[PDB]
């Protein structure tokens, strides 16, 4: 990015020998049947297939329809479950999926707290709030995952859960 | 490779002395008469004749027109009723015998990985997946054998094989 790749999606596991036209027709028909289209006409403008590596890139007419179409992840097309993803180049804007982690033992250092979070996936940002004059923990931290799909996995696996004699709070910071 | 047999048909009970060009003219004429063509021009691209055993193969320009010509089973040519069938190696579900190969050492290149595979027989398709930014192997590959009946002999031979430091996964890609 920062503003790049907003109107394309990766589609993996496409059926063998399928055409660009046929894939286009399929996605345009689903957008309509599922009520995800936001104006009259076709949301998908073009499809590019790599037949050797069995994947496609769809290009959409709008930003919001690209986002809506991700709800089709897993849809079966000619026997095949399609893998729908953002382009590698796509990044959300900074602080969009920042997490607050509260209810931590205050005797734990930074690497020890990071350990629990990186079990779900890699981090692109982390800070453990400390009393700068003494250096000691305040019992809470902030972080952001490299993969934004992991955010809800960390919340689901850590929020409301027992850690020592204290219960964690894990939620979006804003 | 796989769809190659999706564009041909076996023809039996052919009349004595018939040429490849004569067979070609008859089938093109029949397809145009029935309106079974998808475009202008001639659907049959080539015919091969075995005159000793009285059969031919026809090759078509498309998968859909091949399926259509199947409706000519029993049609009369030079007083004789022709038998039209699929090749014995026709794949009705295409891509069914495509294999995934996982757990490869990441230093191995395309030719080294094929060498492991071609001990069981000739391949029709192969690709090793690489990171496009560095050109470095991601450690998995895909393939298909020319003879699909070798597929399960390769899975039996290769699946779970300790390959240096790693253990191979070899299965149908799905």
């Amino acid at each position: 990015g920062p503003l790049g790749s907003a109107r394309r999606l990766y589609v993996g596991n496409i059926p063998f020998g399928i055409t660009e036209e046929a894939m286009m027709d399929f996605f345009n028909a689903q957008m309509r049947l599922g009520g995800l289209t936001q104006a009259p006409g076709n949301p998908v403008l073009a499809v590019q297939i790599n037949q050797d590596k069995n994947f496609a890139f769809l290009e959409f007419r709008s930003v919001d329809e690209t986002t809506q179409a991700m709800a089709f992840d897993g849809i079966i097309f000619q026997g095949q479950s399609l893998k729908i993803r953002r382009p590698h180049d796509y990044q959300p804007l900074p602080g969009a999926h920042k997490l607050f982690i509260g209810g931590l033992p205050n005797y734990l250092n930074d690497d020890q707290v990071k350990e629990l979070l990186t079990s779900f996936g890699p981090l692109k940002a982390f800070n453990l709030v400390k009393d700068s004059a003494t250096g000691l923990s305040k019992g809470y931290a902030f972080c952001e995952y490299v993969d934004i799909n992991v955010t809800d996995q960390a919340i689901a696996g850590l929020n409301g859960m027992q850690l020592g004699d204290k219960k964690l709070l894990v939620q979006r910071a804003s």
